[PDB]
């Protein structure tokens, strides 16, 4: 009740209301459960993070505040015995990672609706300030009617921390030159890097992974950085139409200030095109099988 | 570095002044007679002092006339002691809160000399990060001095830092890649910095001064922002307008650097000299 927006954290075991089910999966901010509710029998999934004896509470706080349907829905989290279980709706197909890695390929259409429901979500963060900085097929996830959900806000919250605190250290600003305010207050760039890590995304569903993808990340980030650096495109040409080429050609727009934002992006022909709907994914998922 | 009480060689006369840096003292050389100033850090059982030694070795290894001379540093009982010459008048900020608005000249004769420092720290990639009126100091023999490593010393293990955070960056768009590797910004952030301390030395503040530090970083991301100007425009030539209009200009990419600058109507005129400070500096009595 003392926080202007409520994280909705209960301080008990989550086992008094889910019923604990398989791990999905696990990285470096945790791990992924499937849990059941105990009175509907609705399926969640509870994301799971292991306490040191804040910057959680702001992915929390990023995830509920968005109500929109191309957003993972919150249902609340539990704190208990130094263990953090966020929870959040269940996308029963997984990530486009974890269908692509049995599917192979995505079809261009499929890419299509994929890239629009990516771009709503975007979109509707964007216009609440917030910055996703992790789109990925491993983040966007797929629910068993074929519909599309964004997932992680975890580099979201720590980067809102790593802002936050960065303000305590600046000090005075009137003689900083206006690049030098931009690192200070927002990095030194924008939501634009979202629309970026999209068109890697169209490229990853094509290929099966993003650009020099077994080249060193450092060894990545030095070649990103190089004067000449030219954006990457998709590897065959004959096989995708023009209107795909195109669609990772301007949001793989190397200057910033020339990459379309997700509004604008949602006029594309590519993503426009009528034939866009849950289906195409239906028929992915029955490739799945 | 010595390992010894810096009280042995001075005898400490007079604070200052004071930060987050520490403290500065006014000192006296106990065989000479010279004064200096004692920068003094007192340093805390788990701090890193990788930063203060970059700080040390910036002063030890500046062989410019246009930056604070350096004598050497002590460490003793865990407080550091940064040695450098004393300067009797003290900063401009310390000099126009007295005197008042320094006169066109007086500025482009200030801002020749903080260009050819910026000019030779540039040259080896150095961003000096905190040019402004209280970092420039006028030695008793009415040279122009920049001051201040503090920042400048901090900035490489500021990239390192944020640099664990990053993750993967196959999907990262390059600006962050850049951010990330570079640092967001150049050295060209001084050259803007001394546009900003040249209308403070015309008009005794920097522009916005009255506004919310936090208003004015927001202020300043805006794609619409517009670089500030002199107040008064008859007051000042036509040469000074234009040496604010090119420092002041928004994209670094097009800003001049500080030997581009240093070619300049303003600061390349035939009368600047240190007889226009010394000037300054007998008004103060
Ligand atoms: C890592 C587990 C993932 N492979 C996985 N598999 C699933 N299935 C269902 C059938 C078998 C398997 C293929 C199903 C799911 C997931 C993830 N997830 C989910 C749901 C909401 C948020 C988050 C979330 N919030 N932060 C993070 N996430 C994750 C994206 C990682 C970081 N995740 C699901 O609903
Ligand atoms: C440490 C140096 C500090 N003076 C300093 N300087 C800065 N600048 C910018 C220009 C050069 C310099 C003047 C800028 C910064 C800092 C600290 N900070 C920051 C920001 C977020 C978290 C933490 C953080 N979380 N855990 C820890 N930290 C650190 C405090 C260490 C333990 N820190 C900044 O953004
Ligand atoms: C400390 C107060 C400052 N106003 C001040 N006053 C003075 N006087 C003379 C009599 C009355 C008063 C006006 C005289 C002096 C100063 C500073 N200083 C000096 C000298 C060398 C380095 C640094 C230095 N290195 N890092 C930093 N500094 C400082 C700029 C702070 C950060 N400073 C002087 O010689
Ligand atoms: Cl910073």
């Amino acid at each position: 009740s003392m926080d202007v927006v409520d994280p909705d954290i209960f301080n008990r075991d989550p086992r008094d209301h889910y019923d604990l089910l398989q791990r999905l999966g696990g990285g470096t901010y945790g791990e992924v459960f499937k849990a059941r509710d105990k009175v509907s029998g609705d399926l969640v999934a509870l994301k799971m993070v292991k306490m040191e004896p804040s910057t959680l509470q702001k992915e929390i706080l990023i995830l509920k505040t968005c109500r929109h349907a191309n957003i993972v829905a919150y249902h609340g989290s539990y704190l208990w015995l130094q263990k953090l279980w966020i929870c959040m709706e269940f996308c029963g197909a997984g990530s486009l990672q974890d269908i692509y890695q049995v599917t192979g390929s995505l079809s261009e259409l499929q890419i299509s609706y994929v890239c629009r429901e990516v771009l709503q979500g975007l979109a509707y963060l964007h216009s609440q300030k917030k910055i996703h900085r992790d789109i990925k097929g491993a983040n966007i996830l797929i629910n068993d009617a074929g519909e599309v959900r964004l997932a992680d806000f975890g580099i979201s919250a720590q980067i809102g921390a790593e802002l936050a605190r960065r303000l305590e250290f600046i000090g005075t600003p009137y003689w900083m030159a206006p690049e030098v305010a931009a690192v200070a207050l927002k990095g030194g760039y924008n939501e634009l890097c979202d629309i970026w890590s999209l068109g890697i995304t169209a490229i990853e569903l094509a290929e099966l992974q993003p650009p020099l993808f077994d080249v060193h990340p450092l060894r990545v980030l030095f070649l990103m950085t190089k004067s000449g650096y030219q954006p990457p495109r998709l590897k065959e040409k004959g096989k995708w139409s023009a209107a795909f080429h195109n669609f990772i050609k301007v949001t793989l727009t190397k200057s910033p200030k020339k990459r379309p934002s997700a509004t604008k992006m949602l006029s594309h022909q590519l993503v426009s095109q009528p034939g866009l709907n849950r289906g195409l994914i239906l028929d992915l998922l029955d490739k799945l099988k």
